[PDB]
């Protein structure tokens, strides 16, 4: 037997999803997500590091004149100096005095942090779905780890579970994405080899290992203090330390939907998004018939206590008489009531206890136990906490349930005004009718 | 759970009150003065002998 339901997204609450198959005992299913988790495929376009700038002993040509070369290193920048008189710690360095020139010369390097303080610049593509859901199947829990999109089925305790595909595409990430260490961000790095001095990408290189290096700085060399041999120079200081002081928060406290967010790989999880259709696969060995199965008579619900707390604050006891020793399953026919326990066991005549949960006032609900059903009614009171550290066990509330007391003064209410005006309609209409009459 | 009630400055006299917490099956407690004791503040004047 196929059976197919949709189960919210949220992960830590359980679900029951009622297994209907005509000639058998009903069987109730408790699903719970335990993990959800969203990979992205990702495509690397550039590595961003610290700098480091490279200026050989500079080169003081006496009684003479330097001249400039031209190099192909990743920021190169090359002057001559005239009219330089350095010294050093025994005196005068040039016999000359005013034919003296220095060559400066200094390029732009990765520095050799870059193989482990750096910045992945990734490009995030369709996300690979796949979920943990923990399973109540014949009274035993089982979990299964699967991939959330339609297909790649698992199979345990012969049974088949299919899960997927998401009802959203909705990721976390956007399609340009940077990741220094657990921190993603979600920011629009600059193209490769357009970086700009100051900001991140300033220095590029495409793996960490790579020669291929592009560097922005605005390596301007500028002219030695006089008496002195020191290369003096104005450089954008590296975008990647200032990144690293401007970083802001990241992904994984500014997510919406309260997803987490972790690296190696880059993955968002348990994002309460959208919802997930599930198939499961039932072998004919887990049903009971009809006939096999006990059957429930001559049965009644009182609820001794009731608070809508959104933690199962409410307990129902059920009066019935069995036919036969076994276990029934248990579900409720509304929304608005989630009951705790899938089955119970029934012993002749006897009484069962269950829990539930349930944002109604007035909790009205129908309870079917091995496929007979039960009416309770309940007046549920407000808890006094206002705060808890765990998502509602049960559904929202919605406009059309309203408390009975509520209910009936509505009615009255109604009904009062609507009388007059019956009234009010059936003497207007009279007196027309006699009126039209005459003539 | 909070419980204010109000009882008698009358000593001697136990009084019960209902402790109605929903959820949980109603508590009685019998409570009974035992002493009440009003101290004024005093500031000596003066000694006469
Ligand atoms: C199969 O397991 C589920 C889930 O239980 C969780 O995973 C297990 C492998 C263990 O690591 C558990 O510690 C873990 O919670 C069972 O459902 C859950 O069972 C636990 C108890 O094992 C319930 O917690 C208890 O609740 C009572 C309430 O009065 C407390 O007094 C206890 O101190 C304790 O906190 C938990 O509420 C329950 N989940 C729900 C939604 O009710 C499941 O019963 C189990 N099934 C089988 C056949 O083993």
């Amino acid at each position: 037997y196929e059976h197919v339901t949709v189960i919210p997204n949220t992960v830590g609450v359980p679900y029951k999803t009622l297994v209907n198959r005509p000639g058998y005992s009903p069987m109730v299913l408790e699903m719970e997500l335990l993990s959800v988790t969203l990979e992205p495929t990702l495509s690397l376009d550039y590595i961003t590091c610290e700098y480091k700038t490279v200026i050989p002993s500079p080169y003081v040509k006496c009684c003479g004149t330097a001249e400039c070369k031209d190099k192909s290193l990743p920021d190169y920048s090359c002057k001559v100096f005239t009219g330089v008189y350095p010294f050093m710690w025994g005196g005068a360095y040039c016999f000359c005095d005013t034919e003296n020139t220095q060559l400066s010369e200094a390029h732009v390097e990765k520095s050799e942090s870059c193989k482990t303080e750096f910045a992945s610049a990734y490009r995030a593509h369709t996300a690979s779905a796949s979920a943990k859901l923990r399973v109540l199947y014949q009274g035993n829990n089982v979990t299964v780890s699967a991939y959330a999109n339609g297909d790649h089925a698992v199979t345990v305790k012969d049974a088949k579970f299919i899960v997927g595909p998401m009802s959203s595409a909705w990721t976390p990430f956007d399609n340009k994405i940077v990741v220094y260490k657990g921190d993603v961000y979600n920011m629009d790095y600059p193209p490769f080899g357009a970086g700009r001095p100051g900001q991140f990408g300033d220095i590029q290189s495409r793996t960490p290992e790579s020669e291929d290096v592009y560097a922005n700085t605005q390596l301007v060399l500028q002219r030695p203090s006089a008496g002195t041999v020191h290369v003096p120079y104005s450089q954008a200081p590296s975008g990647f330390k200032y990144w690293l002081k401007e970083r802001g928060a990241s992904l994984q406290h500014t997510a919406p939907f309260g997803c987490q967010i972790a690296t190696n790989p880059v993955r968002a999880m348990n994002c309460a998004v959208g919802n997930m259709p599930i198939s499961i696969d039932i072998p004919d060995a887990a049903f009971t018939r009809v006939v096999d199965a006990p059957s429930l008579t001559d049965m009644s619900c009182e609820v001794p206590a009731c608070t809508h707390s959104s933690d199962f604050g409410g307990v129902a006891i059920i009066k019935y008489a069995a036919s036969k020793k076994g276990k029934c399953a248990v579900h409720s026919m509304t929304n608005a009531v989630t009951i705790r326990e899938a089955e119970i066991e029934v012993e002749g005549n006897s009484q069962l206890q269950i829990s539930f949960s349930t944002a109604l006032a007035s909790a009205e609900f129908r309870v079917q136990v091995c496929s007979t059903q039960v009416h309770c009614a309940a007046e549920c009171h407000p808890p006094k906490d206002h705060i808890v550290n765990y998502p509602a066990s049960h559904t929202t509330l919605g406009v059309q349930d309203i408390s009975v007391t509520a209910m009936s003064w509505v009615q009255k209410i109604t009904g009062g005004v609507g009388l007059v005006v019956a009234v009010a309609a059936l003497i207007l209409i009279v007196v027309l009718c006699v009126s039209f009459s005459r003539h």
